[PDB]
C-alpha cells in the first residue's frame, strides 16, 4: 500500500470492462431524463429516455443503446454523478484494467 508515494495513478476507465444496467438504476436514468437534469458529454440535457444501457464496473458513467447498437459515442454517455436518483451500490469498485 502506496497510495500518498503514488504521485501518479490513473485507471483505463474508458476501456473496463462494460455491462448491463440494472433496472433500479435504468428508472433513474429516465427518471432524471423527464427531471431534466441529465446533461451528456457536452453539458446539454437529454430529452429521450432509453430502455437499454451500458454501464462502467465503477458504476460512474452509462452508455446509450439505440436500435440494437450500443451507441458508445462520448457525447451519448451519461455522468450517474449527476443522476440525483441513482441507487448506491454499496460496493468497493476496484478494477486494474
Amino acid at each position: 500500500m502506496d497510495r500518498k508515494l503514488l504521485h501518479l495513478l490513473c485507471s483505463p476507465d474508458t476501456r473496463q470492462p462494460l455491462s448491463l444496467l440494472e433496472s433500479k438504476g435504468l428508472e433513474a436514468l429516465n427518471k432524471a431524463i423527464v427531471s431534466g437534469t441529465v446533461q451528456r458529454a457536452d453539458g446539454s440535457i437529454q430529452n429521450q429516455s432509453l430502455h437499454e444501457a451500458l454501464i462502467t464496473r465503477d458504476r460512474k458513467q452509462v452508455f446509450r443503446i439505440e436500435d440494437s447498437i450500443p451507441v458508445l459515442l462520448p457525447e451519448e454517455a451519461i455522468a450517474t454523478i449527476q443522476i440525483a436518483n441513482f441507487p448506491d451500490k454499496l460496493e468497493h469498485h476496484h478494477h486494474h484494467h
